[PDB]
C-alpha cells in the first residue's frame, strides 16, 4: 500500500533534522543498517537486517546470500581517502545490496557521510537526473566512469545546508518512486 514511502521519507527528514544523522558510524556495514533501520523501521519487516536471499535488476545479479556476510567484511575495509576510493566502496556496497528494500535510499546516505568525512563534500543530488543516475548505477559493475563523471560534476562543500539536504531527500526518494 506504500504509504510507506511517505513514513520513511519523514523518517530521512527526522534523520537531519534530530542531528540523529550526526551519531551514525561512517564507512561501515553496521552504519549501513543504522541507517536502514532509522529509515524503514516499524515499516519493513527486515529493517536494517542482511537479507538471506537473493535478488537481482535489470540484468544484474547482486551478491549472492550465502557469501554477502563475506564479502560486506571485506567491503567495509576498503580505503576512503579519495573520491576514486570512496566511489569503488560506493559501487562495492551498491553490487552487496545487502537489504531485501530499501538499499539505494538507505546507501546513498552512506555514501554522502563517507564523502563528507573525508573530502568535506556531499552530493547535490537535486541536481543528479534521474535517468542518468540509474544509467550510471547499472553501469558501475563494469566500469564506474558514468558515475564518477556524474557525481564528481554535482559535489557541493556546503554539507550542512537545508536546501542541499531535503531537495537532495526528495531526489533521492524519486530515484527508486
Amino acid at each position: 500500500m506504500k504509504s510507506i514511502d511517505e513514513q520513511s521519507l519523514h523518517n530521512a527528514r527526522r534523520l537531519f533534522e534530530s542531528g540523529d544523522i550526526d551519531r551514525i558510524e561512517v564507512g561501515t556495514t553496521a552504519g549501513l543498517q543504522q541507517i536502514h533501520r532509522y529509515l524503514f523501521g516499524g515499516l519493513y519487516d527486515f529493517a536494517g537486517q542482511i537479507r538471506e536471499d537473493n535478488i537481482s535488476k535489470g540484468g544484474f545479479r547482486f551478491a549472492n546470500a550465502m557469501y554477502l556476510k563475506e564479502a560486506l567484511v571485506k567491503i567495509e575495509q576498503m580505503p576512503e581517502r579519495t573520491f576514486e576510493e570512496i566511489i569503488a566502496k560506493y559501487v562495492e556496497m551498491n553490487i552487496a545490496h545487502p537489504f531485501l528494500e530499501g538499499n539505494g535510499r538507505s546507501t546513498r546516505i552512506w555514501l554522502d557521510l563517507v564523502l563528507k568525512k573525508n573530502l568535506k563534500k556531499v552530493v547535490n543530488w537535486q541536481n543528479v537526473s534521474k535517468t542518468l543516475y540509474l544509467q550510471a548505477m547499472e553501469r558501475s559493475p563494469v566500469n564506474d566512469l558514468e558515475l564518477r563523471f556524474l557525481l564528481k560534476d554535482n559535489l557541493t562543500d556546503d554539507v550542512d545546508n537545508r536546501e542541499i539536504i531535503f531537495k537532495g531527500i526528495e531526489q533521492s526518494y524519486y530515484y527508486e518512486g
